[PDB]
């Protein structure tokens, strides 16, 4: 198995697609591909690296924060998840905001590990 | 009839903390809360919501994960720990009040019988 | 007469960012902001406050230290870095708007001439 | 010189006393002593370890936060310090809340270093 915190690239993209409920996700060395629509066509999907793909997900999902000490180095992502006094979040880090965010998304669905591709 | 834990203050708050902490014969006179914190102990004052000496060690010992105060002024918010992170959260005019209310909520929930 | 940077939006916000970034002949038609981002370049659309492709890299490249959204809903607050820690802070309905307003404030201050 | 982040014990107490404007602060191996009042008597002062001494300082000074990941390990302290869009804080860590707080206080006054006692 692979630790979700270490996920990167096509594999990370694949787990996000799967979490998002996309069709026939694949993770070639060339990159992840999926169908994001009713009866759509297979198209590249790189939310962990393409801002166009990842950005909307960040805005849409209940992300509560991103932090980077001194504006450099690693990012930490916080994704929100019902009692009055309670709170639960999912928390992952990564070298870029998109990587941190997508790892958090994957962890919120599959937990700490995911089968290796 | 019942009391909201978030509104707890003074001796009553100290009492619920004693109880949550497993102290013996807690009580809550207007004079203040008293309990026995030891196997063979005498009843002694216990004011974790106002006495730093009593409340401080509890803050350090229990899994409190944070305290926050906007701009360093006004109300405190307390966060008590339980890739997932789940917490109990309560506020108060001081750090000790926020902390103890959070402790009491983590054990009894939102309300407690009135004293 | 002048415009508050915190209220900046759309093409105007994109324009101030282009300017702060040192782009050439920035302009702000209703159609949108355009500029030259290269030594020998052509005028091309530039919408960092709405286009992720344009705004995203700026967020990653500039010393942004945080983005926050209460409960993962509503307005974003952006924090841009400058034992001491000093920051520029601005809000907006989306992460890109918050980020760019913060960028523009860090360079021009609170107001800017109206376009 | 000594890094403020490494300050501990009587020495840390001494720098706090000094920052606070106490009289004849001292830092014996026995512990820090000072006069905190107009013409007062020299008395023990241990804000980095005694809650009775440190607690009130935390409440009085503009501390904005204390953080401890998962409720265990090291504490981080944030002390507030005037443009509309700007913000400055002092930030130090320590094994306990009082140590983190007092190091932050000392840093807010003397910076990163302080002469060794």
């Amino acid at each position: 198995h692979m630790q979700v915190q270490d996920l990167t690239g096509a594999a990370l993209d694949y787990w996000v697609a799967t979490a998002e409920g996309h069709e026939v996700p694949r993770a070639d060395a060339s990159g992840c591909t999926s169908i994001r629509e009713p009866g759509g066509v297979p198209t590249p999907f790189a939310p962990s690296s393409s801002w166009a793909d990842g950005g909307p997900i960040v805005e849409r999902l209940p992300f509560a924060g991103f932090e980077r000490d001194g504006g450099r180095g690693a990012w930490r992502a916080v994704l929100h998840r019902p009692a009055a006094g309670e709170r639960c979040t999912f928390n992952q880090s990564g070298p870029t905001l998109l990587i941190a965010a997508m790892r958090t998304l994957v962890a919120s669905t599959f937990g700490d590990d995911v089968p290796d591709l």
